[PDB]
């Protein structure tokens, strides 16, 4: 069909871990879904010690926001690189077909913009990331990555062909950073991106992240920013990692239905404790909460979780089920 | 149903790689299965060089013993921390729902005990591990982890709905250790756990294990302690890794049926050479032996296997099948 | 059936990434498929800087060539170790059953040869590699590994039982090297293999590759040696990694059907962006090209791809589809 004849709609994005409002069951036929993102280079404090890096972002956040469309919609993105930025950027969608995912068509210097369109032909969650030729891992590992969800037009299904309907959705972007260190082990600081580049390449080549965080910083998804749910609520957690493997795990829960490699035409894996999301992939886990209280949601390399930053919390409200779990004899001397 | 009315039974555990006797087909309805484990902090020699660490164990072994129940049984564990220990401990079951898997309800100082109950609602093999708030990876990577198998009530099945019945079962716990090193590369020794802690955190933060072993030490599953089987015997190998990915492989065999991420409501992967068990997961592989002789069972990062310790042996008895394999021309000059 | 009565055929191998001619649908019943490979120790330049290593090869290439048979054929390999070599070698097939995959039966000193036969009882792609007792990871990580494809007799199938027929096939072998470094970080050179050995073991024990390459060198599958396809062509890419995990990704495409762990009795995963091939495994991805131009095929640890070598190219010929992707507004000031 002629694209000028399709319905169109403009989306307004939200900051992770929240996700812009959408309908699971598509209420139109295929449409052109219009997004705008503004690139922002900015200083970010990433840990409790105060370590500050020069982050490269889509729309001011690490990760960039989650975009949501349906299968066979067209994604039309206006990408803006303001003149207050210093570097060249572009965008590669793993959801898209051709021209290096879009990166060959979207190179923008500071002071430029561009508009890309692609057809979202395959249902799933997918990574998107900046990828300028010759400096690709530097941009990705400076935070310049996010994800897009392409829902089936009829929503998610279980393997029996019955619907799986989530009540809430969160997007957890997991970021490996490589802050350059001196031989004593202290982080270096730099005067310009160009003076940092070789140091950044050397740090990356060690293959050892200095920090691994959710939503851009140690502790970002804790305290006043903990994730929330009620007992009985169905929650979808989309989780991306653009550069290294991760192994997500809900401490005190499970993934009832998990698309570990993120693609909805496949039946989900059931009853997972932990799953493997390869670097360069988005995955998705569906869980119905059964107990109240605090949960930690982690990368289950527990060093990566509890020493390097890859840990957030849920606070869950409701009644405690002693059939599922109880303390028979509380800790006591003996 | 009211829990005080269910059948009960007391289990007596065995040391890995052996597994306490149980029935594949459950002969009772749901029951309360009572276990006791005693925590033991102890010195362990982990390699041929004599490197000695302060291990943290459930029941005196690394890994802790395999517990076996059926789906919808209740697990009731009496956890004892004798006053001859120095640290605080607890337990998190990945099989359980609520209170951080049990860790929030089971904190025991030296001289204390506690009794936890949980309903085993999902069939599979699962990790269990100690997880005291603020020192989680230190306990796990000191050996304080094991696994629990929750069998379907009707036993294991293939994808056609026919039974898979094992003749023998082994439990391989794989442990990554992070022994602190000085700048020359030699292992440090410490006077108290507290004096070691910061050094342990620094070693963990490198993300590079110094040792990766089966059953607690280099060579533990070799020689007089090699695993055994006969030609034609059906063997289930349960394999856990509480903190890092592993890639198991039977040298000279296969995994005929593999639940790589361990959950029995999913159809197994067939005919595997090698499979990925994510850190924080237990998996299970079923194989029928077809040839006698020595096999090595390894993590197929062969450096991890043959230089760092992640290798054991099977000795298999029976007839050699020249149809499956033969030397046509033995090695000779030419 | 008596093996002396079966048909026989002699195969002549080709250099990767090409694959010897074969039929997807087997035109004979089970047969004895005769191969010969000659071991070659040789100097290889692996990067643009000129770093030269002493490689250990099957048939002169890294990886060794792809062998192709059908399920229940017999593989009969004549392995030759000429007297111009210095080391002892053997071969382990992950496709085979017994005697450590063949390694226990195929030990050849320089000046010796041997002939092994095994029945290829399981369909899939599988790793093969040298594995001399006591020096296994040194040989594998010096390049001494390849793969074998065991096709079902009726060819590949989708999950509905309909045929998947590829028009072309490529074999990408991915190699992690561990070139020894001094404390300043410069590569060491050695006078004999024996003088290098301890240094090689120390480098391996860091677990950190210095190089990760396709087809034996940085840039090997680029320029005049880029992979090629036409729009509409069905391509199978077999990808092996004998020692570390990889996460393959076609930049600008997908894996339409992927056997991530390589075994054809399992239904493929659909619509993958990226997939996890565990170390010690071969996998296979089937894709129909839909857009022309340059693609990069990478390990999606982008540091491993673009800094350490794990990147090749496709050049695809044909018409551009503006329905799938177009630049609406080309980059411009604003
Ligand atoms: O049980 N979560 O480490
Ligand atoms: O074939 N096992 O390295
Ligand atoms: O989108 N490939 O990095
Ligand atoms: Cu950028
Ligand atoms: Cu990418
Ligand atoms: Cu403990
Ligand atoms: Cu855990
Ligand atoms: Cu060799
Ligand atoms: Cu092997």
């Amino acid at each position: 069909v002629d694209i000028s004849t399709l319905p169109r709609v403009k989306v307004d994005l939200v900051k992770p871990p929240f996700v812009h409002a959408h309908d699971q069951v598509a209420k139109t036929g295929p449409r052109v879904v219009e997004f705008t993102m503004t690139i922002e280079e900015k200083k970010l404090v990433i840990d409790r010690e105060g370590t500050e890096i020069h982050a490269m972002t889509f729309n001011g956040s690490v990760p960039g926001p989650l975009m949501v469309v349906h299968e066979n919609d067209y994604v039309e993105l206006r990408l803006i690189n303001p003149d207050t930025n210093t570097l060249l950027h572009n965008i590669d969608f793993h959801a898209a077909t051709g021209a290096l995912g879009g990166g060959a068509l979207t190179q923008v210097n500071p002071g430029e913009e561009t508009t890309l369109r692609f057809k979202a032909t395959k249902p799933g969650v997918f990574v998107y990331h900046c990828a300028p030729e010759g400096m690709v891992p530097w941009h990705v590992t400076s935070g310049m990555n996010g994800a897009i969800m392409v829902l089936p037009r009829d929503g998610l299904k279980d393997e029996k062909g019955q619907p799986l309907t989530y009540d809430k959705i969160y997007y957890v972007g997991e970021q490996d950073f490589y802050v350059p260190k001196d031989e004593a082990g202290n982080y270096k600081k730099y005067e310009t991106p160009g003076e940092a580049y070789e140091d950044a390449v050397k740090a990356m080549r060690t293959l050892t992240p200095t920090h691994i965080v959710f939503n851009g910083a140690v502790g970002a998804l804790t305290g006043d920013h903990a994730l929330t749910a009620a007992v009985g609520e169905r929650v979808l957690v989309v989780h991306s990692q653009a550069n290294r493997d991760t192994r997500p795990h809900l401490i005190g829960g499970h993934g009832d239905y998990v698309w570990a490699t993120g693609k909805f035409r496949n039946p989900p894996d059931l009853d997972q404790e932990t799953w493997l999301i390869p670097g360069g992939t988005a995955g998705a886990a569906f869980y119905t909460f059964r107990q109240p209280g605090v949960y930690a949601y982690v990368n289950h390399n527990l060093i990566e979780a509890f020493e390097l930053g890859a840990a957030g919390h849920f606070k869950v409200t409701g009644e405690w089920n002693d059939d599922l779990m109880t303390s028979v004899v509380k800790p006591a001397s003996m």
